[PDB]
């Protein structure tokens, strides 16, 4: 059976020193967690789990669990992983790289530095979180009240506004963009409202 | 064949203890019924139906019955459901979670606590009460006579109007927005009518 | 056998004084004719939420107004035609010369709008649009307001209402802006 | 959307013709087919089933699905390709009864190529005479129409949808004439 | 087995003098090559109304020009390529260095128009569009009239006609108004 | 059932000598692999698979498996193929011509010379490198920040900008064109923003 998104673990003791450069060659975009060394282990006596890396590997096309497993073996050594699980929520796995996800936070796992995350081949978690249809409607309606409230005259004035106070309403630039897309028509109405409204004084 | 809204049953004896956290990961918003243990069963002798949970699972994009069924198997165990039905009225299935829907009320099913409902990933039933198609047409036609009558010159003057006298015609802001969406073209005609009418 | 649209008759002498408020409760949208005394009875246009039977209605109304208020529930085939029949203003009734009533006495329970029941053939849409054209051409109507104002008056003559233009021009909006610019820049010539 | 069925005069009321009118659906009814019954061309408002019609007519007076509306309209008079080669008894097209404003013409939709062909004519026409907007175009068609094979109601069906494209032509023409 | 497009050869010594008028009667649109003497024969591009067989053609022509006029009816796979072959101006014939003929000697029976037979690929549309772009950019063409005028003249050089631009820009109209506003406000500078 | 992209095999012993010129006539763009003679064969004893060619044949319009099979039979002989498969990933099948694809590389198949690939009728594997859909959204969002940052006023000022600094953001002209297509609506908003923003001095 086939899918695009996988994760597996890389073990420092059975991967070459140029491993980080070697994953880069696969051409596939990857995100690699900070070195997960301080994982509380549930074996008796021993303090932390063997030291490991978590990798978020997104294939170009829909491929199988094993096509990856052997693509990585023949690239880092037959002994580097064995356990390739298929990833169901890319956003969630990316947050898991730092134990900062919903699953991991409720399991109180040892939170890592998101700055240690390594992005091979231009991973940007941003290109993997599109939004629920309802969400789109919800945000759009916020964009409305926003253009209303501050009498934003045009999509530049809107962007400038989001640039600053963005987070407060939970918009970014690249987000408004995905929100207003297709509703453009409706936008020109708002922006004319605002224009001819500010022309009143 | 494909759709966005589904329901299926989760059985407590064949789902992990962290099942509730696990469904959270799917990223998909779900609403999960209170534990349906007191369902009158129609098998002879036995009192209540095997104890189960009802799930209302709304996919991000139009997907198939089976893409769900296996997404959940590989997430909870091959044995947790087998029966994924496609939901036709999201509001009604949400009311069915507590046996508080029209179907269930007339079947006299054992009413549950709506407080036991579990919302995974920010389900809000409020945002799937989209309008009957007719309603949209009806309301638009009101928005028309409204822009006509008060010579509202542009969507701001329209909003400002709704802000006040909204309820009287049964509009809110967020409601106009859902009404006029798509008919935007038609709007600019109304708002030019109005503009050039007041210029007279 | 099942259907959504029915009509029956209500008799004033065997229905309670709060009958009009009681029908409201059924939750079903209804249109009730003006008092049909100069044919004493009422005609009711009752459209069920879901496909239900002749008798599920007959008894829902008996247990709501008294066992003696109707007995005769017919199933309606053309909702628009039965709505016109409430005022004897339909094709059937007009040729039978029946006593025309005031459409202002029609009573709409639970937000009946006969409009939400008259959609139109696709050809019809094209046909009417083409009328709307010749209409904007002929009287050099400069914009949808001048169009509406026009329909408001002489509407019936071409068979338009406001709410009908709306359903006609919908989608063809593009095409409209061309007509309305024509008209505009045409009148700017004088 | 499109059906036909047969109405038998001995098992339909005397006001049958007025009763079909009420259904609100446009129908074309053949001349009385006695020299082979009535043939009915019934076009539903929306896509409906064989049986929703059969019972709608039963509960109204006491059904094959049509594939080519124009061909079934010609069959009402035995004047179609199928019937002419079967030498069937040709009837008077004047006995055809149009309920609720049937116009077989509203099913003379264009070959798709035709639409493209005509549009391209509408182009060269707006170019050549520098027609500035759809009124100037129409006025033009009104007179010289036949010469290019246009009517008003035909441009209308042609330009429909390509309206965008039109605004480009009409702005060309406008800013072209603004030149002197 | 059946197909719409065929070609065959007509020999002047075993076809009547009114042959050209006789093919006209078949009702089928044909294109006939210039007299191929310097390869004496004619090449015919015969497109049937409906999907018919190799032999229904071979005998329709025998019973129309004489049992001795052809025997060899091949089925045409690329109509455009066979029409180019009529003048030895096709990809096959040009690389075989065959004696190029005058395209003005081509005879079109019953309103053949090779045009109604060359539709184009989705990629082609994109390609052309991108040419129309650089064209509107380069010469600062301000609106679809100034574009047409341009194509009218220098059209063939970029491989456009009027009717072709029309099929190219169709649908992408939005995108057009942007080009034509660019051009307009560019020239206003 | 119908599709645009196919592949089949051509056998040198049952195809004419002018086969390469004959495929040219079909008018359809094809890519033909290097002569696949050194294919390890899984029949016992025998070393290489019968000698064959792989053809990547992209129809003008959506056509059926069999409309191709017979178009090729009546063009090369009834005995040249029998097996026409429908191609799912055009870029992947073009890489398979040389055994240089993901499938073939992991199966260790005998890599061929990409220089022996024959392109009939102007195949360019490139004019089917249409943008991953995500790519389109990513690029558009760049084009946005571009029009914002430099206050580009209209699609000519945009193009002029791409002409120069294009590579830096990974745009060409013909690429913007395939990016903005369809989002034209949204463009006009950006371009008005920019216009009325620069009108502010
Ligand atoms: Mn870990
Ligand atoms: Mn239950
Ligand atoms: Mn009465
Ligand atoms: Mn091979």
């Amino acid at each position: 059976e086939k899918a695009r998104y996988f994760t597996f673990l890389l073990y420092p003791e059975s991967i070459p020193s140029d491993w980080e450069l070697k994953l880069e060659t696969l051409g596939v975009p990857m995100a690699i967690s900070p070195l997960h060394d301080k994982d509380k282990s549930s074996i008796k006596g021993q303090k932390y789990k063997k030291a490991h890396y978590h990798v978020l590997y997104i294939a170009k096309n829909p491929v199988t669990a094993d096509s990856v497993r052997k693509k990585i073996k023949l690239l880092l050594g037959e002994k580097s992983l064995a356990m390739v699980q298929v990833v169901l929520n890319v956003e969630n796995m990316y947050l898991y790289l730092t134990h900062e996800s919903k699953d991991a936070i409720a399991k109180k796992k040892h939170v890592y530095d998101k700055a240690d995350i390594k992005l091979i081949n231009n991973f940007d978690i941003d290109r993997y979180v599109t939004l629920d249809v309802e969400e789109k409607t919800e945000l759009f309606n916020v964009v409305v009240s926003l253009i209303r409230a501050y009498t934003l005259q045009n999509i530049f004035d809107l962007y400038d506004f989001i640039d600053e106070n963005g987070e407060t309403y939970g918009l970014t630039i690249n987000l408004v963009n995905e929100v207003i897309a297709g509703k453009t028509g409706f936008m020109k109405l708002l922006f004319d409202g605002a224009y001819q409204r500010s022309k009143r004084g």
